[PDB]
Protein backbone atom coordinates (compact mmCIF):
# COMPACT_ATOMS: atom_id res chain seq x y z
CA UNK A 1 0.00 0.00 0.00
CA UNK A 2 2.00 3.14 -1.35
CA UNK A 3 1.46 6.62 -2.60
CA UNK A 4 2.28 7.30 -6.53
CA UNK A 5 1.76 10.39 -8.67
CA UNK A 6 -0.02 10.48 -12.10
CA UNK A 7 1.25 13.33 -13.56
CA UNK A 8 -0.51 13.49 -17.20
CA UNK A 9 -0.39 15.95 -20.15
CA UNK A 10 -3.46 17.51 -21.61
CA UNK A 11 -7.07 18.28 -19.52
CA UNK A 12 -9.60 16.51 -20.68
CA UNK A 13 -8.00 12.95 -21.01
CA UNK A 14 -6.80 13.87 -16.76
CA UNK A 15 -10.57 13.69 -16.01
CA UNK A 16 -10.97 10.44 -17.61
CA UNK A 17 -8.66 8.83 -15.48
CA UNK A 18 -10.30 11.25 -12.07
CA UNK A 19 -13.46 9.53 -13.02
CA UNK A 20 -11.91 6.31 -12.72
CA UNK A 21 -10.22 7.12 -9.64
CA UNK A 22 -13.66 8.81 -8.17
CA UNK A 23 -15.48 5.70 -8.06
CA UNK A 24 -12.51 3.94 -6.51
CA UNK A 25 -12.12 6.12 -3.88
CA UNK A 26 -15.80 5.98 -3.29
CA UNK A 27 -15.13 1.91 -2.44
CA UNK A 28 -13.14 3.23 0.42
CA UNK A 29 -16.02 5.57 0.95
CA UNK A 30 -18.35 2.67 1.06
CA UNK A 31 -19.98 3.00 4.37
CA UNK B 1 -28.94 6.17 -19.99
CA UNK B 2 -28.16 3.38 -22.76
CA UNK B 3 -26.06 0.31 -22.71
CA UNK B 4 -22.77 -0.34 -25.14
CA UNK B 5 -20.74 -2.71 -25.78
CA UNK B 6 -16.49 -2.32 -25.07
CA UNK B 7 -15.01 -5.56 -26.48
CA UNK B 8 -11.43 -5.10 -26.24
CA UNK B 9 -8.16 -7.87 -27.39
CA UNK B 10 -5.99 -9.15 -25.15
CA UNK B 11 -6.71 -10.52 -21.54
CA UNK B 12 -4.81 -8.50 -18.64
CA UNK B 13 -6.01 -4.83 -20.34
CA UNK B 14 -9.30 -6.52 -20.12
CA UNK B 15 -8.95 -6.96 -16.15
CA UNK B 16 -7.96 -3.41 -16.09
CA UNK B 17 -10.68 -2.03 -17.54
CA UNK B 18 -13.09 -4.40 -15.95
CA UNK B 19 -11.57 -2.93 -12.43
CA UNK B 20 -12.44 0.59 -13.30
CA UNK B 21 -15.80 -0.77 -14.18
CA UNK B 22 -16.13 -2.26 -10.85
CA UNK B 23 -15.65 0.65 -8.91
CA UNK B 24 -18.39 2.75 -11.15
CA UNK B 25 -20.63 -0.30 -10.58
CA UNK B 26 -19.76 -0.44 -7.05
CA UNK B 27 -21.21 3.30 -7.28
CA UNK B 28 -24.48 1.65 -8.13
CA UNK B 29 -24.21 -0.44 -5.72
CA UNK B 30 -23.62 1.96 -2.46
CA UNK B 31 -26.96 0.67 -0.37
CA UNK C 1 -4.91 -13.44 -26.67
CA UNK C 2 -8.81 -13.89 -26.54
CA UNK C 3 -11.76 -11.27 -26.91
CA UNK C 4 -13.70 -10.06 -24.21
CA UNK C 5 -16.79 -7.85 -23.97
CA UNK C 6 -17.41 -4.73 -21.81
CA UNK C 7 -21.23 -3.85 -21.40
CA UNK C 8 -21.33 -0.97 -19.54
CA UNK C 9 -24.36 1.21 -18.57
CA UNK C 10 -24.74 4.90 -19.13
CA UNK C 11 -23.06 6.93 -22.03
CA UNK C 12 -20.08 9.44 -21.01
CA UNK C 13 -18.54 6.61 -19.23
CA UNK C 14 -18.63 4.38 -21.90
CA UNK C 15 -16.49 6.84 -23.76
CA UNK C 16 -14.01 7.32 -21.08
CA UNK C 17 -13.00 3.61 -21.15
CA UNK C 18 -13.27 4.41 -25.28
CA UNK C 19 -10.94 6.53 -24.96
CA UNK C 20 -8.44 4.31 -23.40
CA UNK C 21 -9.28 2.00 -25.55
CA UNK C 22 -8.62 4.19 -28.49
CA UNK C 23 -5.00 4.68 -27.47
CA UNK C 24 -4.12 1.03 -26.52
CA UNK C 25 -5.92 0.43 -30.37
CA UNK C 26 -3.89 2.83 -31.57
CA UNK C 27 -0.59 0.93 -30.00
CA UNK C 28 -1.68 -1.80 -32.70
CA UNK C 29 -1.45 0.77 -35.56
CA UNK C 30 1.64 2.08 -34.29
CA UNK C 31 2.80 1.56 -38.18
CA UNK D 1 -3.43 21.69 -22.51
CA UNK D 2 -2.15 21.74 -19.23
CA UNK D 3 -0.14 19.14 -16.48
CA UNK D 4 -2.35 17.53 -13.88
CA UNK D 5 -1.14 15.41 -10.92
CA UNK D 6 -2.96 12.28 -10.46
CA UNK D 7 -2.03 10.85 -6.21
CA UNK D 8 -4.03 7.59 -6.49
CA UNK D 9 -3.16 5.35 -2.92
CA UNK D 10 -2.38 1.45 -3.22
CA UNK D 11 0.01 -0.51 -6.06
CA UNK D 12 -1.56 -2.20 -8.53
CA UNK D 13 -4.49 -0.08 -9.42
CA UNK D 14 -1.89 3.10 -10.06
CA UNK D 15 -0.32 0.58 -12.46
CA UNK D 16 -3.93 -0.32 -14.12
CA UNK D 17 -4.22 3.68 -14.62
CA UNK D 18 -0.30 3.92 -16.10
CA UNK D 19 -1.38 1.28 -18.64
CA UNK D 20 -4.07 3.54 -19.90
CA UNK D 21 -1.30 6.67 -19.62
CA UNK D 22 1.27 4.79 -21.43
CA UNK D 23 -1.06 4.19 -24.55
CA UNK D 24 -2.10 7.50 -24.50
CA UNK D 25 1.71 8.88 -24.31
CA UNK D 26 2.21 6.28 -27.08
CA UNK D 27 0.07 8.09 -29.58
CA UNK D 28 2.42 11.10 -29.08
CA UNK D 29 4.74 9.01 -29.61
CA UNK D 30 3.37 7.66 -32.95
CA UNK D 31 6.64 8.81 -35.14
Amino acid sequence: GEYFTLQIRGRERFEMFRELNEALELKDAQA
